[PDB]
């Protein structure tokens, strides 16, 4: 966690503009978390921040024989006197999932009742180390994600699986449209060798994209290797990669990263709230994170590392459209943005779409297209990354971007067209970082 924290620039976030999450509730549905009970034999990351604790895998316990859930949550938001979360002040709903034999038997068959009891506990971020490797398709719980979060002030958050290298490997719920996808990039920590020397590395067993029917999954990487985090009580080592000492201890997963981001939205949404004078939506949260992120290197489109790696401080600070307007097919909307040509412009145009039927070969409903003109006339279509820049058009992505290098100096021009919506109207948000 604390050498994420530099990577993600959580550090930054914290140190410059304060935040830490306060004010913030995050859920997270995982194993359990340390001795399942909310009093003062509760791990000091989490003691005394626990909005709420329910056993959903075994009645009446919550605990953590595994240590999976305890290090995830100890990564979104543990307070400890070290190895903290990236947002150690906001306080946590955890969901118990784990079943007495070790799987996940505490999941709801329809997943909106776990969001939902999350909700109603005040939780408006929603994160998960978990799914099932069915090489990208889009299950009943994609379906129920995406539900939820078009009808819901929820972002929920999945990893995307650990069955890379090869492409083709996202888990479900990790290929729902609506949720953040987290991939996993290594953390720097290169005393422990090849699986933690490279920030720009994708870690060897994060599952790669494309979706089932050809979408960018996952949406942003983390370092999810070699973390170290907090360490459940009743864990044995079996469960870590390596030991540190009585309280935290080592793991390594897309469980690791998801985590991460999630307590990177927790910075994220404190500092609209408090700073910016709004609650942005969840489409807005994920397209500032999307613009803010960096290439590790390999280029874009890419599954192996989606938009890139989370880099918060660029986030922060967005120029932004937070679902202010909703469009029917046919219809556009206009923004102007005047960039400066010292540094990189790149706009991130992301909407929760309608849920898709799991027998669709194609899973966008809605289809909106990002349309970008510099000030010479230049023309930029969402997603199309080989020059000429304005001649693939994207209808499988609820993500699409326009980044450009060397940007004019002057006003950009940026439609939002909606090239065909059956369920309509759609709203959207825009995230824009020079
Ligand atoms: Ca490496
Ligand atoms: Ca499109
Ligand atoms: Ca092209």
């Amino acid at each position: 966690n604390d050498v994420a924290r530099g990577i993600v620039k959580a550090d930054v976030a914290q140190s410059s503009y304060g935040l830490y999450g306060q004010g913030q509730i995050v859920a997270v549905a995982d194993t359990g978390l340390d001795t399942g009970r909310n009093d003062s034999s509760m791990h000091e990351a989490f003691r005394g921040k626990i909005t709420a604790l329910y056993a959903l895998g075994r009645t009446n316990n919550a605990n953590d024989t595994n240590g999976h859930g305890t290090h995830v949550a100890g990564s979104v938001l543990g307070n400890g006197s070290t190895n903290k979360g990236m947002a150690p002040q906001a306080n946590l709903v955890f969901q118990s999932i784990m079943d007495s034999g070790g799987g996940l038997g505490g999941l709801p068959s329809n997943l909106q009742t776990l969001f939902s009891q999350a909700y109603s506990a005040g939780a408006r971020i929603h994160t998960n180390s978990w799914g099932a490797a069915v090489n990208g398709a889009y299950t009943t719980d994609s379906r129920n994600v995406d539900d939820y979060v078009r009808k819901n002030d929820m972002t929920i958050l999945f990893a995307a699986g650990n069955e890379g290298p090869n492409g083709g490997t996202i888990s479900a719920p990790g290929t729902a449209k609506n949720a953040i996808t987290v991939g996993a990039t290594e953390n720097l920590r290169p005393s422990f060798g090849s699986y933690a020397d490279n920030i720009n590395h994708v870690a060897q067993f994060s599952s790669r994209g494309p979706t089932k029917d050809g979408r960018i999954k996952p949406d942003v990487m983390a370092p999810g290797t070699f973390i170290l985090s907090a360490r459940s009580s009743l864990a044995p080592d079996s469960s870590f990669w390596a030991n540190h000492d009585s309280k935290y201890a080592y793991m390594g997963g897309t469980s690791m990263a998801t985590p991460i981001v999630a307590g990177n939205v927790a910075q994220l949404r404190e500092h609209f709230v408090k700073n910016r004078g709004i609650t942005p939506k969840p489409s807005l949260l994920k397209a500032a994170l999307i613009a803010g992120a960096a290439d590790i290197g390999l280029g874009y489109p890419n599954g192996n590392q989606g938009w890139g790696r989370v880099t918060l401080d660029k986030s922060l600070n967005v120029a932004y459209v937070n679902e202010s307007s909703s469009l029917s097919t046919s219809q556009k909307a206009t923004y102007s943005f005047t960039a400066t040509a010292g540094k990189p412009l790149k706009i991130s145009l992301v909407w929760s779409d309608a849920p898709a039927s799991t027998t669709a070969s194609v899973t966008l409903v809605n289809d909106l297209d990002l349309v970008i003109t510099a000030p010479n006339g230049t023309q930029y279509v969402g997603n199309d990354f080989t020059s000429p820049y304005n001649d693939n058009w994207d209808g499988r992505n609820n993500v699409e971007n326009v980044f450009i290098n060397a940007p004019q100096s002057g006003t950009y021009t940026i439609e939002v067209q909606a090239y065909n919506v059956p369920v309509g109207p759609q709203t959207f948000s825009l995230a824009i970082v020079n």
